[PDB]
């Protein structure tokens, strides 16, 4: 017999990714700011590193897109789904997609994008969603307006029971 | 915290079902027959129970369709690709698509829908095809009218399940 295997993780700590797109609401700057400060908030507490690519195929392809935009799983507009990630693994596996009928931002007005991104690896990562209501990987939306970012200790806890620690 | 399980499987053991549309070939009540029995072939052999329901929104949607009916994997007329249905998962993970260029039976004739649903919702539950020609995974059309799962399949679909009551 065969099952579908998945990967729970990535075999190799050295990933790449590509910023595909970008939204309208922030500048190139900023998006690319938002993704780096989320990647960097699993690469600071694991062995995981991460690397950007300008052209071609990397493990975590990141783009915004609306209603059906090329895996079957549609945005819905404004408001309800703000993204979603794939699991670990080839092809579509790690690749993260942010619904652009949200407005992004680099602040308060709209939905964070640093924030949703940070949530979104951790999938692109193998962490599912955590029922602890303090976590970053909390299936709810909530900016706390602080400067400074501290990943919650439940999120510590899940990804490196998968990566261990650096 | 949660991470992602090993493999693509149901995380729960109560799932939904619903008939979408119908086939010309054959009576809403043979059709329903044929899923429910097909269903029975998983449930039997591990602790899965399936309900169906009449509309809005299931786990399992099942559907039958031609050519290009809504995903990657579009239909190809009579024969060949006989239906496909998606590993567990959101929206559509788990549905099930036949072929309506197909003819679909509740016979010896054509092509027997409980057999190849029973194939199908194995891949809703997540099983992929088998190596085993006497398996009911084998990805190759062979009717029977007797039903008793191989155990190739049996082991397979336990390693995701368990057995439930061994009965
Ligand atoms: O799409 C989403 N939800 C709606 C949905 C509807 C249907 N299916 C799936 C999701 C969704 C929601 C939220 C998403 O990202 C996020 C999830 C959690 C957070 C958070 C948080 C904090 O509480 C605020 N501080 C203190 C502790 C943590 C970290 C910093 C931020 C974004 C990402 C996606
Ligand atoms: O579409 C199909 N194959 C063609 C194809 C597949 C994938 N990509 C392209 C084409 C296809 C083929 C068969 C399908 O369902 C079936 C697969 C196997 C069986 C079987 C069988 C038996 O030997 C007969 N008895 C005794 C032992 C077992 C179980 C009961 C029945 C239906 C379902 C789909
Ligand atoms: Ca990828
Ligand atoms: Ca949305
Ligand atoms: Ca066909
Ligand atoms: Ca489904
Ligand atoms: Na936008
Ligand atoms: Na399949
Ligand atoms: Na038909
Ligand atoms: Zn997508
Ligand atoms: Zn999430
Ligand atoms: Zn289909
Ligand atoms: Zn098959």
């Amino acid at each position: 017999y065969n099952v579908f295997p998945r990967t729970l993780k990535w075999s190799k700590m050295n990933l790449t990714y590509r910023i595909v797109n970008y939204t309208p609401d922030m500048t190139h700057s900023e998006v690319e700011k938002a993704f780096k400060k989320a990647f960097k908030v699993w690469s600071d507490v694991t062995p995981l590193n991460f690397t950007r690519l300008h052209d071609g195929i990397a493990d975590i392809m990141i783009s915004f897109g609306i209603k059906e935009h090329g895996d079957f799983y549609p945005f819905d507009g404004p408001s309800g789904l703000l993204a979603h990630a794939f699991p670990p693994g080839p092809n579509y596996g790690g690749d993260a997609h942010f619904d652009d009928d949200e407005t992004w931002t680099s602040s308060s007005k709209g939905y964070n994008l640093f924030l949703v991104a940070a949530h979104e690896f951790g999938h692109s990562l193998g962490l599912d969603h955590s029922k602890d209501p303090g976590a970053l990987m909390f299936p709810i939306y909530t900016y706390t307006g602080k400067s400074h970012f501290m990943l919650p200790d439940d999120d510590v806890q899940g990804i490196q029971s998968l990566y261990g620690p650096g």
